[PDB]
């Protein structure tokens, strides 16, 4: 058992290294949608930008739980990285909307940690996901659903002129 | 026998003739696509000066193979430049169009000079190839490809307003 | 098939998209190694940070060669990210070792995949693995191989101060 | 007829259009003396660059014969860009009188455009070769025939010396 | 057998060692040419400075071989550096021609160092000499070449004005 | 005979041939150490930059007394540089204690080189050899004795550490 343990428990340790394995999948999700609208048959290089910087992001969300999990004692267990579950997202508007679909589930992953961290009586985890997860994932979800609703109400997916000028005013 | 020439091929050095004809000839390609786009009944200044900095580019890529056929101690054989395909190329997206498909025939014509230079062990000649054009070629072929592919998303050609948005959000 | 494919063989895609799976997982390797030094009783903060730079490292040489996949019009497709080898590496030495150990199978998988560019003819795909692959494997495989060097003259394993000094003098 | 033709004849526009493509020859004859005197047998490097300053020149003297074109509401049309009279111009002095000659054949089509279009009574295209071509070939042709005076007097084409320092304290 | 060393073939080791002590007497003789015009009964201070500048440049294209050699993990194996060729090289032109001897048989063997790496296939040893050394090699011979041309054309070597305003003019 | 020879004996001018070569030797002795700390399985870097300073200081040792005989009218007549005596000096103690060795045999070879500049009654190369060379071997050989000194008292050549932290803290 380790030195710098204190109030952490068991149940909240596995949540944490299975947190950071979902940021990670998010990761990777956002990385596979950037170097989509890189290709040449698709050619939205401000998407790409955006959805490669989401990428970064979260790589570093998930080096932050690891951190707090050696800060508080615990063991981090990787598991592997799921590949994304698409291939061709078809559209600007359908990357968004997958994007607002994941920011969603970790927001909810996070809200149950939340819950367990309240049930095991760890004040200073519940403080940790309260500051830096979940006004991140409010914040998030919300731009996300603005971008969707731009491009919906716009025209898209059926109108790439609706995509195209989405790439150049919002997103650049 | 030129005093500086080691280890450089009859062959290549009638290859490096025809290819610094191709980039002059891609050059007035560009120079005659470029004045397409300035005339009064046309009129996108932004397609005028992305072909006129393509026409510069490529005779400083046909004078740059002058300089290395000096530089290998072989004679430079200058051709008649012929003149170009088209003096009315339609719309911007044919005139993408005719670039892409101009860009590749130069890199073919790369590629089987890249293998003749390999066939005739000139190393040199090779890197020449590599470092200089060979990445060019390919970052050209792929920029060409991402303009086509936004012009025809947007509507092009029989939308001219996604002609005139295009030439000022890409090309401005 | 993509308007901007040229010369490009479907064995080569498919072996980009392996080395862009290798390059992750390396990426995840070094990531994991990190965290392992941060741990409150390993506490070796400069290997930490010597990994977690490593770590980002291969991310961005597994980013370009998604960007090359696009710019020669092949199609990426990701694959799970294996989770790594260990959760322990008992010292900063035996860490290192491993870091040789891994660095030299990239290696190896990069020497594969220019030879088979090589046979498949492919002199920009040649040049691309030479300019920006190869020289880096030397180097970071002759870095390692000296910090592994100089740590077992220090007496590492066994001597916790030889690591210690270690950490503070070549790592800081 | 383009909306913005007004007094504009139709000889003139074929006048014009014949003199661009002279214009684009001695571009092409002055790149081609140029890397003659690049060559290692011969190794005038200020020559050199003096001809490939002219050869550039010239081009932007042929592109503004394109606006003018465009401006005046014509069509551009293209013809094949001779190759140059020769391959060997045995000396300096050889290529600076040939450059004379080459100057004094542009001026008398410039002198010969002029005066068609005081006949068909454009004043416009009057002052235009006035203001930007008649002075321009004056001084180029007085500067040329100084070259070839100096160089004379200096004792080539038999001193390759008068040639080296004509090239190092007028040229550099 | 070195911890680092990998696709490193003990031929190709022979031959780094050979072409490091071919670049040592490539310095070598350069010193020697340089003291010569140092002699106050030639007295060409800048011919001095010239093969000064190249006697350095020649050794740190060594000290960069001795670097490869134990960045692939070789073995560094060094011989007698011979004494060069002659103690009295007659005249400026004279001792260019040397250097354009002796560059051209620096090439010579950098092209067979290629062949072998090319046939024990060694690409990254390819990617090194081309990169560092082919390029180097030529611009050399051609810098020569000119120097040579020159100096013939002036009137050397019977003509000391001559050699001496090339000193002035060209090496100063 | 020299036209600025005076009181320059024909055994001083055999004297300083012999030390030009000797300081060439140092120099390339100090070269083959460098490179013996750059192997991976030794791995001290500043031990090896240490040594290749010493190497360029030497040849500059030798590029002034080529300067001196030119200075006074003899003719340099250059040897073979004969490879150094090792391929592999053990340790880093051995090294210095080598160049230790090497030093006070240049300084051997100074000296008696003064005592026949003296009896030849040569007071300016007396002076030349007092303001350039002697404190220059009296402070070299103190520093080297003092390195020996501290890497015995320091537990070297068996403890590998303390040849690590000298390298950091005297030598870096
Ligand atoms: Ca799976
Ligand atoms: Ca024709
Ligand atoms: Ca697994
Ligand atoms: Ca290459
Ligand atoms: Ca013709
Ligand atoms: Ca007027
Ligand atoms: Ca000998
Ligand atoms: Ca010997
Ligand atoms: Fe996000
Ligand atoms: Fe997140
Ligand atoms: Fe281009
Ligand atoms: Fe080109
Ligand atoms: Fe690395
Ligand atoms: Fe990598
Ligand atoms: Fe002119
Ligand atoms: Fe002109
Ligand atoms: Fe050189
Ligand atoms: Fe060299
Ligand atoms: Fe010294
Ligand atoms: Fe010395």
């Amino acid at each position: 058992t380790s030195q710098v343990r204190q109030n952490y428990h068991q149940d909240s340790e596995a949540a944490i290294n299975r947190q950071i394995n979902l940021e990670l999948y998010a990761s990777y999700v956002y990385l596979s949608m950037s170097y989509y609208f890189d290709r040449d048959d698709v050619a939205l290089k401000n998407f790409a930008k955006y959805f490669l910087h989401q990428s970064h992001e979260e790589r570093e969300h998930a080096e932050k739980l690891m951190k707090l999990q050696n800060q508080r004692g615990g063991r981090i267990f990787l598991q592997d990285i799921q590949k994304p579950d698409c291939d061709d997202w078809e559209s600007g508007l359908n990357a968004m909307e997958c994007a607002l679909h994941l920011e969603k589930n970790v927001n909810q992953s996070l809200l149950e940690l939340h819950k367990l961290a309240t049930d095991k009586n760890d004040p200073h985890l519940c403080d940790f996901i309260e500051t830096h997860y979940l006004n991140e994932q409010v914040k998030a979800i919300k731009e996300l659903g603005d971008h969707v609703t731009n491009l919906r109400k716009m025209g898209a997916p059926e109108s790439g002129l609706a995509e195209y000028l989405f790439d150049k005013h919002t997103l650049g």
